[PDB]
């Protein structure tokens, strides 16, 4: 299955994401923003880049249920976070 996430200038859409448990997941990521962003989920070892105008996919198999913390890289004060949620 595949869910798509949205990057843009400067939050994820959807800003809460919900993947099944011990199954492989696409997330489809489009930088529909003019900025470069990253989607990055520590806890779950993804951290990947994407150039304004770009998509990249990555297929995740999570193990264990919990809410982590998904962030871009490229901020301090102003955020841009959202969570992903393994269920």
């Amino acid at each position: 299955k595949v869910i798509e996430v949205e990057l843009n200038d400067d939050y994820f859409n959807p800003n809460v994401i919900t993947i099944p448990i011990n199954e492989s997941t696409t997330l489809l990521l489009k930088n529909k923003g003019k900025s470069e962003h990253t989607f990055t989920i520590k806890k779950l070892g993804i951290d990947v880049v994407v150039e304004s105008g770009k998509e990249k996919n990555i297929t995740v198999k999570p193990k264990s249920a919990g809410t982590y913390e998904l962030i871009c890289r490229y901020h301090l004060l102003k955020g841009m976070e959202g969570k992903v949620i393994v269920k």
